């Protein structure tokens, strides 16, 4: 037999462990020779493996490098302390020139002198306790930051805003260093000469900065660098704590409003302006020479023609570049979709073919602003969009071990619950349990007893084009860590197969299942004869989130009452869309007919592809998805949230309470536009 | 046997006949309870003649209207000459204060006082040739422009531009009195007290100016008049050519500058500004006191469910709202598409159904900017984008009585080839031959011998909204006159039934015709198996355009070299585009397999969407159509065409230059992606 479990049992931990263990022994940074060698390997396995048709899509695209012979470092001046070059390579690593030294991906280049400002995590909120509340001026001083709570990009926009001339971001060993492990190469936390590489851009989704909207093919018109989206304005380079313990050690000014502003370094975390007394006169200088240049990147993009439905699309996609050896990220997780390939191909030699028509992808350059997957949805957008039935993202497999994470539209719910059902856990005392069972167990829903947590998808992966933009159904999963205890060492030179091996999954069980969890969505979504969603749920959230955003309003009665700002019209689309679907779901229970399935298919696919506005969120063009699209000021109603934040410090509060009911228009349009889909077509 | 032939032949003259009469008694302005009645009437009599459902979806958009109680008018100033404060009414009509006196539909109000200059057409050449010719400028004065080349918006927005602050506009003898044809009730010429209304909006496609891209219902939020989309910011008002005599007969300054520039009129048409000598200290007084009000409006929509794609939707849509009595504009084509839907529901009593789903519209104030049926298409814009198969316009069944006018997107051509073959020619002289043999014979293709001429879709008519923004396949087809010799009685009360039963069609043939070119072309799509559009049809014209676009490029070599302007992109795209077309008829000829021949279909149905770009054109956001929008400066290629126009008076060579070549790369994408829709879909 050709079934589910038929593909699940060829799945083996033991492949997926070869396959770490080939693509993270040199760097594959994007853009690089090695990277493109990596691609060719891959297409060629995927051939081999027995997909139809196995292809490389390139595109010509802004990276960024730091220069090799103008190495990037921070100073405090006479030069008496200077950060790192490099962080010190691990046990048996031989390559070392070729692992490109910690940056600050398009940092611009410069060299500002001046004196420190400690910005905690240069969160919105953060910026507001220390303008509005402790009068702090951030305006021509250096700002440094510790790494987390939001992505770090947001720090520089929000630096930027804040009047800063540079960034220092650091990673604190409160957020990165678990209590009582050890640091790398004996347990799995971050040294102190280990450093977060990352992307510092603000895209706001719209991939290649040179190429907002259309493909960076051979013929592309390009904006100039001034005209480009997103790019940093003010130098920024990353460190280590020891580096950093350096730098905060002397701060003076203001001390921490509270403890939440305090790390785990023996200093003092003074906000600052500058340093004390003694050395009230020394500064700090960041020498940036790093380089932004068009570059070819590489997609791997295979096909495995469906048998009934060939023009309806599920993708399976996750990046292969990788900052350094990219044992966790993201190998862990294209080890994971090289194995399913496999699988999925000893089906078809066998002579089976799904339903649908799969598609496999590795994208290249994700680290640099998932540009390797937008450019190849912009150039196949409209294929996308009348064809695109799902797209499963595959990053990053393991971030710790502890249990199923799990973010996806509403329309995947029931598919994930049914499907983690009948998996087994590889849980510690799950033995012949179900993943359903501990998942629930270990991370229960804030909502619902006897249910699992499952979050909302926002941004920061290869998904975002294809939900965000385009509206196609999205999900994810991957195994966590427990989140009352990212991962230590996240974009370190650290993330090496040994890494995985010796402390996350020795066995590769966690990978399995999490292939088992990858690949058996997709053999749903490719195989099931009526798609695998379920509008209800859909109904179930919009309400919930109808209620948060009122909520959220409604700490502002006076000006709710002055200016008429009614929700009543989300409230009455957010019912009809529940009663809508309850009938549609009856008649998608109650009908031989392959037209009237089809037409019934076609309904569900298309209904994630309702909440999108063709007019984008205000300012931001290429998020358009009404319920999900990241908000600005970062709930979902992004467009109504950002309508609503800070709104006591607007100066024309009559103009911010109309474009407050402006958005509660648009977003009750549009629930009522996608119930309407679903209601009977003729 | 029920078939088209079936269809055709249930159609009658004599009940065109009986509708148009039963439409044209009283006026039937948008807004008004006498079009609220006629919407009811037809709701009721859709329902009686068989369709399925009949609904009225309503909407509150902004309308405009004269004060009853203080007439516009014009004057000569102590005012010695006043313009009429109405049309002399045709004989036998009695309800004469209800017909709403000339006006021009948005204008603000206003009593400007000034000395005339007379632009002849007001076109963009016109203004062009007054500045830049003839050193004349129109900066505070009022201009007097006559009607005909273009809308009569572009008129208002280029002297807007000019800097004029009045226009008044008036129907010259030369454009609108044919020779030697007796002026109404004794013939259908334009008589001197006769006026054109209209409105003078730029909406650029947006619909209702206080709701652009969302449906104006019952909870939207609207934009304020000084925020609103495409009102005019100068007053202006419509004379017949009495009035305008005795406006024109003082004028001095300059003399015309050519022949081009003089109409018919016993007068020297100077171009001012200002009068001669004795008058030379008289001025001309505007007094416009209309106002802007939103209005409730009514579309009638009509659906006949499909048997076997319920979910594909063949529109029939035309307005029923008129400036008065509408008996050409538009009663002659909503009386047609009252016997089509009769005909179509004589059928279905039999058991006979479409085989997709056929919506009847009749859109309610299409006179006021196209806003019924853009606001209808904002609602239901999800439904039509994944289910318009597509649309047939209309309007005025005749405007002429010399041969058949179509205009639509190449995909129709050969549907249209092949229909207009197999009705007969009402023509004289052409009795027993078909419609195909008098319209090639009357209306040559000026590129193919043997074959008619067919237009392209532009702008100023219901088909709009679904064309240029939902990009749904469109056609249009209406009797017309000989092009060498509007018509003269355009948007006059002196529109009547007798005007249509006297002198334009006394054995309703012509109406009957149009009946069957539209109802046929209907029937055609709703029934046919395989859509019947042929993609190769487009590659044909689509290196037509692209040959026409790099002619025009190509007036300026220097430049192109210089910038390195290159049009092989798309060339190359063009040339794809025509073998894939080509492949993609073969397997459509070469297919028992209903998800193949729906695939197929499917690729058919989304050629014409594919191009569309949703980032629409520069400033443009509604139109979003990359071959056919209308040009802002106004060839197809709209966004080439506008980056070349008057390129060689841009102050920043290159930067236009750059802007041109950023045009032909996202045209040379588009045509490439639309053409890769017709690829094998796996
Ligand atoms: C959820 O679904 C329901 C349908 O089950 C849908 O109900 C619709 O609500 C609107 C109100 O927003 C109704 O609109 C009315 O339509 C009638 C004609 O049918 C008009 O006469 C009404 O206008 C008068 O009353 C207004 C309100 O006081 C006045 O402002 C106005 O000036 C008029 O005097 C009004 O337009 C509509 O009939 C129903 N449709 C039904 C029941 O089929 C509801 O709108 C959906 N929710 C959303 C968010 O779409
Ligand atoms: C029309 O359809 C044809 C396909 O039949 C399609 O041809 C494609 O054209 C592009 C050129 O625009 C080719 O791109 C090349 O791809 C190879 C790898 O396959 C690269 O090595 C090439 O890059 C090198 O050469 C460039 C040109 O001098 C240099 O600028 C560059 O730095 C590199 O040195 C180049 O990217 C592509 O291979 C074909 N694809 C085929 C034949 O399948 C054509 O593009 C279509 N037209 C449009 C408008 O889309
Ligand atoms: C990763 O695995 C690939 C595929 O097995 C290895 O590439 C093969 O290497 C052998 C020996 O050089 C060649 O003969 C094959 O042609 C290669 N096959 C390909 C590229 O498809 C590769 O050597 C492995 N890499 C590491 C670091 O172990
Ligand atoms: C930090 O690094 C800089 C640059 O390498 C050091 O300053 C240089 O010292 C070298 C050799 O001693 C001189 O040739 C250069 O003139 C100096 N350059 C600059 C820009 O200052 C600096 O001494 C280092 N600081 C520490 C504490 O090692
Ligand atoms: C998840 O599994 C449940 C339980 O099997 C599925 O719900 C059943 O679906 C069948 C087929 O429509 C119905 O006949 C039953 O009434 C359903 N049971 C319920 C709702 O309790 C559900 O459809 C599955 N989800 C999927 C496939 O997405
Ligand atoms: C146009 O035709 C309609 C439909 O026949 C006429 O409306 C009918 O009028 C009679 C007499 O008043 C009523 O009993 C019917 O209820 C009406 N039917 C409808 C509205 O569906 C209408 O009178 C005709 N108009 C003119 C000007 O001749
Ligand atoms: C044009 O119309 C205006 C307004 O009706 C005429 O001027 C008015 O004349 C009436 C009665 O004779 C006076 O009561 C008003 O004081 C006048 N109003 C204004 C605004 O001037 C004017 O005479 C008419 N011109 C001609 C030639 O008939
Ligand atoms: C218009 O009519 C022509 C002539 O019948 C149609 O072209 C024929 O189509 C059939 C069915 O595909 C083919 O077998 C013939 O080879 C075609 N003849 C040709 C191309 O000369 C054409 O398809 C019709 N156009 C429509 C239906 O849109
Ligand atoms: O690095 C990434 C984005 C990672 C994010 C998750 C994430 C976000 C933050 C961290 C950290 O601060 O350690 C770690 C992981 C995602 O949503 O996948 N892509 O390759
Ligand atoms: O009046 C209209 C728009 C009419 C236009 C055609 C047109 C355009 C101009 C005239 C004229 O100047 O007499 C007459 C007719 C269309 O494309 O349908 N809609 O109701
Ligand atoms: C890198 O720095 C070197 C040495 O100072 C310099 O010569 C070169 O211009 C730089 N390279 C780039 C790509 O900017
Ligand atoms: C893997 O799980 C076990 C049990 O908690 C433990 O030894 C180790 O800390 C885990 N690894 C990580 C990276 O969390
Ligand atoms: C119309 O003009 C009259 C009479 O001068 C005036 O009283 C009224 O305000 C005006 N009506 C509108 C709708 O502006
Ligand atoms: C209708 O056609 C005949 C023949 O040309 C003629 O008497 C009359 O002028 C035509 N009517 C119009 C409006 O062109
Ligand atoms: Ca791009
Ligand atoms: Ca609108
Ligand atoms: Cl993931
Ligand atoms: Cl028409
Ligand atoms: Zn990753
Ligand atoms: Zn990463
Ligand atoms: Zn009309
Ligand atoms: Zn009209």
């Amino acid at each position: 037999k050709h079934n589910m479990k038929a593909f699940l049992d060829e799945l083996k931990a033991e492949n997926i462990k070869k396959f770490l263990y080939n693509f993270t022994q040199i760097p594959h940074l994007a853009g690089t020779e090695q990277n493109f060698q990596l691609a060719k390997q891959i297409q060629s396995q995927w051939k081999e493996f027995g997909l139809d048709s196995v292809e490389l899509a390139h595109y010509d695209v802004l990276l960024s490098y730091p220069n090799k012979t103008h190495p990037n470092y921070i100073s405090i001046i006479n030069e008496i302390f200077n950060t790192s070059l490099f962080e010190p390579p691990p046990p048996g690593y031989e390559n070392v020139s070729d692992i490109v030294p910690p940056f600050s991906a398009f940092s611009p280049q410069g060299m500002p002198e001046g004196d420190l400002v400690y910005v905690n995590y240069a969160r919105t909120e953060d910026f507001f306790k220390l303008e509005r509340d402790m009068k702090i001026n951030c305006s021509g001083k250096i700002v440094i930051a510790r790494y987390g709570k939001v992505f770090r990009g947001n720090k520089v926009k929000n630096a930027q805003l804040a009047g800063a001339k540079g960034v220092i971001l650091y990673s604190d060993p409160a957020d990165y260093f678990a209590p009582g492990v050890k640091s790398y190469p004996d347990g799995w936390n971050l040294p102190g000469g280990g450093v977060q590489r990352g992307n510092i851009l603000n895209l706001n989704g719209a991939g290649d900065p040179l190429t907002p909207g259309y493909p960076a093919n051979e013929y592309a018109y390009r904006r100039g660098i001034a005209e480009a989206v997103g790019l940093p304005s003010i130098p920024v380079h990353p460190i280590g704590y020891y580096d950093a313990q350096k730098l905060l050690e002397k701060m003076g000014g203001s001390a921490p409003p509270d403890s939440s502003w305090r790390g785990s370094l023996k200093v003092p975390y003074n906000v600052g302006p500058g340093f004390t007394g003694n050395f009230s006169t020394q500064k700090v200088k960041m020498h940036i020479h790093s380089t932004n240049e068009v570059t070819r990147i590489y997609n791997v993009i295979g096909t495995l023609r469906g048998a009934v439905e060939p023009d309806r699309y599920v993708i399976l996609g996750g990046h292969r570049d990788s900052w350094v050896f990219g044992g966790i990220d993201p190998q862990s997780g294209a080890a994971v979709v090289h194995e399913i390939v496999r699988s999925f191909g000893t089906l078809k030699k066998e002579g089976w073919r799904p339903r649908r028509t799969i598609l496999f992808a590795s994208w290249d350059a994700e680290e640099f602003g998932l540009l390797g997957s937008t450019e190849w949805a912009e150039e196949n957008s409209r294929l996308l969009q009348e064809r695109g039935v799902a797209y499963i993202n595959a990053d990053s497999s393991i971030e710790g071990n502890y249990t199923l994470r799990v973010d996806c539209t509403p329309l995947m719910y029931s598919l994930v619950h049914n499907l983690t059902k009948e998996l087994k856990s590889p849980d510690e005392g799950f033995e012949g349990k179900s993943l359903y069972e501990s998942w629930t167990k270990k991370s229960p829903s804030p909502e619902f007893s006897g249910m699992p947590r499952i979050s909302k998808l926002g941004s920061g992966n290869d998904f975002e084009v294809f939900f965000q933009r385009l509206g196609i159904a999205s999900g994810r999963a991957r195994y966590t860590k427990n989140w009352e205890t990212g991962y230590p060492l996240y974009h370190s030179v650290y993330e090496t197969y040994e890494l995985v091996e010796k402390f996350y999954d020795p066995m590769f069980k966690y990978h399995l299942t999490v292939a088992q969890v990858r690949g058996g969505m997709v053999f749903e979504l490719a195989n099931s004869i009526v798609l695998p969603f379920d509008c209800r749920d859909y109904a179930v959230v919009l309400r919930k989130y109808a209620d948060k955003i009122y909520s959220i309003s409604m700490k502002h009665p006076q000006e709710m009452k002055t200016y008429s700002v009614s929700f009543d019209s989300l409230f009455s689309a957010v019912k009809n869309f529940t009663e809508i679907a309850s009938k549609f779901s009856e008649r998608l229970q109650d009908f031989s007919n392959p037209i009237v399935l089809r037409m019934m298919n076609d309904q569900l696919m298309f209904l994630e592809r309702a909440f999108i506005d063709p007019l984008g969120l205000p300012d931001r063009p290429f998020y358009r998805h009404v319920i999900y699209a990241p908000s600005s000021h970062n709930e979902s109603f992004p467009g109504i949230y950002d309508a609503l934040f800070d709104i006591e410090s607007k100066v024309d509060p009559s103009k911010a309470w109309g474009e407050v009911k402006r958005q509660i228009y648009v977003a009750a349009f549009t629930v009522q536009a996608a119930a309407e889909t679903l209601s009977e077509v003729a």
